[PDB]
């Protein structure tokens, strides 16, 4: 059987992070986690490119530019959506996830999902460096694995 | 670390606004907010191109034409959807959001979302220049930031 | 500020109407409304091309052919979906709306939405020339505006 | 006014049917209905190409191959989805309907929807040759009409 | 009609920020927002003077010193009050707001209110960079506008 | 950015404490806390001036005299108000807090708030050296910080 | 400030794993996770020493022997305790945790805790490679970090 997998040492890997500003008190923790995951897995912080955008809505178009860079091995999308009184959350969450996934397939490059899509503030806090971990760390770790995998698969 | 971000001074930026007429008593307030945001951030009103369409349904096709203009730095989509008795709201809201996001990725240009998708009239009024702010102002401000960001990112 | 808008006089405009036969007792009223709107706004009935198809499912593929005609300025999609006992309604309504919107963006031509998506028969009757107006008339009026707009925007 | 429509005599028409095997005790009735509809409307059974696949999930990829045949005038998609305990039904139903609709627009050829998407076994039986008719017959009849229409429209 | 208003570009403006330490985990987010608002609107971080004090109670006396500086164009008061079991919250909230407003009128200089006065922890988190935005950003933006306005009004 | 802050070593600082006698069994604990805080932070007890007055009502007029002393760096107001059966508590609490805050702004000198304003006896005990700490210690610590801050700010 | 931390690359590190057999269907998944974590972080599987014991009760005495090996950098304790009808769970859980912690302090070597202590079977399954992750992976990852840290700290 042929087996392909990615290891988790990030030496020489170069990452793009696209992080929105809406709910920044939480997003900022996700960004801390993603960078820490990269660095302590052997990646250099100098090999990270961070792009900030207003909201989750704007993440895909920026990610599309980062993912097209030949010297970016994977992109990590970071944002925090918390449902309000209207259906607005649904439409933004739907479009951010679809855009990112579509870009990954079109550009044949990993784009990992570190966007929290929570019903409540409490759920968002839980997933941004408290009791349920840090979604930025998770998405960074995934990006490390996928970039490594792609060294032999792509 | 490389860091890219957009500032919020709008000097020299050129914007497209696509605004629907359904629910115009509210849309009109969103349009006032978007223009004011642009102007008081240093953008010239002369550098704004405003396109009117019948409903949110028609916003994407018009935005597609504006976004293709080489001298438009970003497009701001403005509309007001308020749920009625049928599922019709769902299908229009889904298509307007998908079209705009798809156009942004295909044309590699920011298109911001200033379309209210409310369950009730009250929710719509709240978001059109009353207690929950002005969604047109928010989407304009996002467009200013994204246009600036794109000056170095794109 | 540059301002683009469509007027509502239909002189010289040429329209495609795609109308399904499922629920024809109601669709037929929508078709009457769309034609009347066009004619009494100055459009010639001879400049209308009417295409009939079995159900809403089939509307997109036919509209795709009409919208590709160089001598059609806009297409008006007309149909009546009424929810039954199963989720079938959801999947047809989703695909008809997505197809029409996608075609409009791909062909860069207005395609307006005059498809009723009702939960009940009563809701459908209300929107087909009774208490809530005539969705065909509404979609025709939108098509007139968009075709006019596109004379300067496209 | 120019009027295009398809008649229902199937003489000389050639059809592709893609039929899944999941829930075959019902699918098989849909297949009987579709063939009967074609034959008794004047089509030759020899002009029917039947493709079998495992489940509704696999219907689109096979239909995509049939629809690309120059000597197939329309494709009829036949399957039976019945909701179980999980959301799995939703994702398969969503993808089968979207794939078929997308293929029809991309290949500019009619692909009709004879896939039952039922909440219960009873609903499925009702629509597979019992009290609510036969969805295969319905989709075949639609295909006849669309193929005829396309002789002048396409 | 004579019309006076402030624009939102902060070039050359100099701001005083007085920030308390009680509830610092939240205040610190407010401070981040206020600085970011200033900087990305064109203000220089070097033109910001930040004064820290123990609690909201102490904000006025420090703001009084900052507002008296000839080279400070506006002061931004930042703090977080969260109601406890006693009426203590009421008396501190009343005195901080009255002191700041009184100082502004006496010194004829803008002092903006970025003090959260919440009944619950949750409300405070909402307003400190999560779902209800960032009160520091809001008060900074107000200070930019008022300083600009005062260039012609004062 | 210019940053001003006060450290917490109290060497050379001179404090005024104004302490009321109503509820003295609790006030006395607040006074013990304030003195201890000052001394163990390096302040000399000889540099403390303690003024006693009958009730919280009388605290402001005495504090006004202490705050005017050139050799007093900050004043600490200490008292215990516990609500009784009438609104009397409200009027005394309102006037003590307003007087102290007003004096601080008028004399441009820190006056910290160590007056408990409790609804119940239990709440008062909690805040006077039991489970919720010692409000005198808190107000003393604030005074240390403010006096230090004022060495560079004033 | 001096800062010590461990990175997460496991190159050259040597680990002891002590895994009990009670509830092995779950323990076995924890063991898979711990090994995978080690290997894909750069550790060699050959550098892992696995010791099996009957139950969680016996884990400490075996870990005590592994931790005393000069060529073991850290020990990972793996087990699954699920509460039954009696207090027995409490006493075993108390002694396993105390023994491991005591051994770590006495031998001045990291011993990480990958023992599930669940009230229900469901909770145990959740934490053994399903919805709440894999406690073996978590404890392995901790051991990598601690072993690295101890290269400079110990
Ligand atoms: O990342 C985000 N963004 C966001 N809205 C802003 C949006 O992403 C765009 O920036 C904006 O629409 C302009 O394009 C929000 C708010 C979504 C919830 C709206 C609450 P409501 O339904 O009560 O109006 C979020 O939680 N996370
Ligand atoms: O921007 C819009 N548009 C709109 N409908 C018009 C639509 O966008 C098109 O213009 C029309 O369908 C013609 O294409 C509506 C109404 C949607 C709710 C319908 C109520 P109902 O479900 O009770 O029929 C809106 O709220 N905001
Ligand atoms: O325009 C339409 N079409 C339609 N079904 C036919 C469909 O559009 C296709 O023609 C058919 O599937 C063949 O392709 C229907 C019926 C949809 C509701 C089905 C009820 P059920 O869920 O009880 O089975 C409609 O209301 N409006
Ligand atoms: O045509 C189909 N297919 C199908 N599942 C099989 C699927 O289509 C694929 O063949 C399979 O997933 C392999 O690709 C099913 C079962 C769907 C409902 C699943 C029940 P559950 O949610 O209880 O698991 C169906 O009803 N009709
Ligand atoms: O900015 C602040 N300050 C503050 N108290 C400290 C106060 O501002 C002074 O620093 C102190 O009184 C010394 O002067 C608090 C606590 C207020 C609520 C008290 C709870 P309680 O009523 O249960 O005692 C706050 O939330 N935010
Ligand atoms: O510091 C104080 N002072 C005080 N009352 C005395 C007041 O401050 C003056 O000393 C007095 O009014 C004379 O000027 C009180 C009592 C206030 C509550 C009154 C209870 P009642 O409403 O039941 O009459 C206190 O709790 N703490
Ligand atoms: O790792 C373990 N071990 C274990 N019991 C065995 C024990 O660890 C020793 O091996 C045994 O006592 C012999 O020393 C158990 C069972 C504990 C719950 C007992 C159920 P009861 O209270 O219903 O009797 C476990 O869940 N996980």
């Amino acid at each position: 059987m042929q087996i392909y997998e990615g290891k988790l040492t990030a030496e020489g890997l170069r990452f793009g992070i696209v992080a929105s500003r809406f709910n920044h008190a939480l997003v900022d923790r996700l960004v801390e986690g993603a960078i820490d995951c990269i660095v302590r897995h052997g990646g250099r912080e100098e090999d990270i490119t961070l792009v900030r955008v207003p909201g989750s809505w704007e993440i895909p178009v920026a990610a599309g530019e980062l993912a097209r860079k030949e010297d970016i091995d994977a992109v990590i999308a970071i944002g925090v959506l918390i449902r309000g009184a209207t259906p607005h959350f649904d439409y933004i969450a739907s479009e951010v996830s679809k855009g990112l996934a579509n870009l990954s397939l079109e550009l044949r490059k990993p784009i990992t999902f570190g966007v929290i899509t929570a019903d409540t503030l409490e759920q968002a806090i839980e997933r941004a460096g408290t009791k349920h971990g840090n979604k930025g760390w998770e998405a960074a770790l995934s990006a490390i694995e996928m970039a490594n995998l792609f060294k032999s698969l792509r």
